[PDB]
């Protein structure tokens, strides 16, 4: 059913909320052993937000290879996504390591450092050239190299080393800086545009690792940004670009991180966000 017209159904009879808990109910439930480890209490921000062990990201290291991340591997759009929650004070170093072990080209932030006066992300990047980051723990340096600021995203040029091998990867960081502290944007135009950038470094393309996605918990914002690509990316691909079911490319991504889309209105804008990016996909 053209999605368009199962928006304008859904909306007009009230029943986001239904669809929404449809979803909750038949969404999938895999282990998550690791994540609720005593040793790996530390390491995660939300006590109801944990990897599945089946798709989790391992860190290449003897002493503990857990942070909380996981591999969503979209087997017909044929991409892949590392989401994962907003790095806390005790696994900034781990989340470069895993940055530097996978091969990634780009980090996707789409969450401010503070929100609702407290701290939902740690500061991570370096704000200043001549001030760089050193991570002691996993032997990596880091470095502004340059920033362009606009006024719905910042992107930024870094420079991550492996102190280990003095090899030296460039690293784009996509900063969504404007998603308003309660509900969704009211418009998904600068969102798409985003996304559009996004794709153009190619950081979402296979000759690179997978794209590392983060909000705070890494399930809400993220999951809007991996699931419109993936919906987009299918309307493109297939004979019949009205056979694309959001609903069923929800399910089948909640089958690698559970969560994914957080509340009725995020689902909603998801819609509005495929429903106008199409009119581009489809020709325009
Ligand atoms: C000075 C940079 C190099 N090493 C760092 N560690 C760190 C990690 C998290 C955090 F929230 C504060 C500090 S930051």
């Amino acid at each position: 059913m053209e999605m368009e017209k199962e928006f304008e159904q859904i909306d007009k009879s009230g029943s986001w909320a239904a669809i929404y808990q449809d979803i909750r109910h038949e969404a999938s439930d895999f282990p998550s052993r690791v994540a609720k480890l005593p040793k790996n209490k530390n390491r995660n921000r939300y006590r109801d937000v944990s990897p599945f062990d089946h798709s989790r990201i391992k860190l290449h290291q003897e002493d503990n290879d857990y942070i909380n991340a996981s591999l969503i591997k979209m087997e017909e759009a044929q991409r892949s996504y590392i989401l994962t929650q907003g790095p806390l004070p005790n696994t900034v170093g781990h989340f470069w390591e895993m940055v530097w072990e996978q091969k990634s080209r780009g980090v996707v932030m789409l969450n401010r450092v503070m929100e609702k006066g407290s701290l939902k992300c740690a500061q991570y990047w370096p704000q200043k050239e001549e001030k760089e980051m050193i991570f002691e723990d996993t032997n990596l340096k880091l470095t502004l190299i340059s920033e362009d600021i606009k006024s719905y995203y910042t992107v930024r040029q870094l420079e991550l080393e492996n102190l280990t091998t003095q090899e030296t990867r460039e690293i784009l960081h996509f900063h969504y800086t404007t998603w308003p502290d309660f509900g969704v944007p009211e418009s998904p135009a600068s969102f798409l545009n985003f996304l559009f950038k996004v794709r153009e470094s190619g950081s979402l393309s296979p000759e690179h690792g997978p794209v590392v996605v983060h909000c705070s918990a890494g399930i809400g914002r993220s999951g809007t940004f991996c699931l419109a690509d993936t919906c987009l990316l299918l309307m493109d691909k297939r004979k019949d670009p009205s056979s694309v079911d959001i609903k069923k490319v929800l399910l089948e991504m909640r089958k690698f991180r559970m969560g994914l889309i957080q509340t009725a209105d995020q689902l909603r804008f998801s819609y509005l966000a495929v429903i106008e990016g199409a009119k581009f996909i489809m020709g325009d």
